[PDB]
């Protein structure tokens, strides 16, 4: 059948964890890349765009946008959403607290290039004194090998991706929390997530200046 | 059962939208007001937030933090998010749209008058040539009643709700709309949102000095 196409710029961005959460369910893709506004324009007049803003996936005869409309709907088909609603309630907790800081973090490389080391320092603060303790205390709680469910899902995606961005902002950020560590082993050990982790994967470099100005051009700002 | 618990100041703010849903839902609650910082400090001391932020909601034996997990669990606990996944994602492609304009809106209060004046121009013209377009066209296309399957969602709910704070800001931007516009009488006269819309209700207003000179001492930002 039809692969997912994934509508986006050649970046991280707003489009990452879903390629990450559609490579950890095996699920494989295609993406058509934006490289100028004119692409983006050509998407707002044919009517493609809900909000006229991408992300916009276009999966099972549905045009798709809003990061979260779409990351939703991906973990439900493809069972990393849960078993119940009570479930999806700590799920939901978990990853819009990741979404917290993952926010902070995709916003940092667009930030005032003097204003960037003042934004690091809270993300150091929250992620070693806020964010970590939260999901360590989690784990340790429950004493399980997943974070919801004893079982696989979205959350444990969500989280990992993140430990990697933290790893590259701060490597030392992650050393007093060993449960992170032993779930970024184990989730990053699995044949899907080890594959999107190997070069020649769809998954996307940091910003550079380059890629941050292909950026500013083709969203204008 | 017991009734949901909300902890929150007597302010709008990331709450409101909450105490939209349960009462179109037709569920009674308890609001627990933080009066100053010592009362939020609590709530962190007694291990009540996992991000050491409200809103929070005690509902069904959950001690629920961030306002998009208390928001999908109500939802679905109350059959205002859908028959099945894909209807799910319809309506969360919605009010992921109707969140973005609601938090340019959320925002601005607490903006200082210096960028009130370009951010509610912004408010502006996102309303009336990027959302209020979008929520006519799906109307215009089913010519029915409500957004999603003829049938009251939590996507009326945040609508109309948005559709008041708009009013509030500037009464001009609905005229264009007559969908909208008769959207907003309906869901108005439903007898739980009228009665949520009386008088002596649960209902918050906007900021004022008093309360956002509060907010900065409860939440010291
Ligand atoms: N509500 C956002 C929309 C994403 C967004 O900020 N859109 C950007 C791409 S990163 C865009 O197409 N910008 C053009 C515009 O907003 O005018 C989401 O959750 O995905
Ligand atoms: N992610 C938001 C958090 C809301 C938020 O920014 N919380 C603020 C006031 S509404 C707060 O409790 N401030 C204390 C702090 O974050 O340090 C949610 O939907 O719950």
């Amino acid at each position: 059948a039809e692969k997912p196409k994934l509508h986006y710029s050649n970046i991280r961005g707003r489009m990452e964890s879903i390629r990450w959460l559609l490579a950890a369910a095996g699920v494989e893709f295609e993406e058509k890349f934006i490289k100028s506004a004119e692409d983006l324009d050509k998407l707002r007049n044919d009517g493609y765009l809900m909000f006229q803003q991408v992300p916009m996936v276009e999966i099972d005869g549905m045009k798709l946008v809003q990061t979260r409309a779409i990351l939703n709907y991906i973990a439900s088909k493809y069972n990393l959403y849960g078993k119940d609603i009570k479930e999806k309630a700590l799920i939901d907790m978990y990853i819009e607290g990741i979404a917290d800081l993952g926010e902070m973090i995709l916003l940092l490389p667009f930030t005032q290039p003097e204003e960037q080391d003042a934004k690091l320092a809270l993300i150091q603060e929250k992620t070693k004194n806020r964010y970590f303790p939260a999901f360590e205390k989690v784990l340790k709680s429950h004493g399980q090998d997943y974070l919801v469910g004893n079982k696989l899902s979205r959350a444990d995606i969500h989280l990992v991706e993140l430990l990697y961005y933290v790893e590259e902002l701060d490597s030392s950020l992650i050393s007093s929390f060993p449960l992170l560590k032993a779930l970024k082993t184990r989730i990053s050990n699995l044949p899907t997530v080890k594959k999107f982790l190997q070069p020649g994967s769809p998954r996307k470099p940091p910003m550079d200046e380059k890629s941050l100005e292909e950026s500013r051009k083709i969203f204008r700002f």
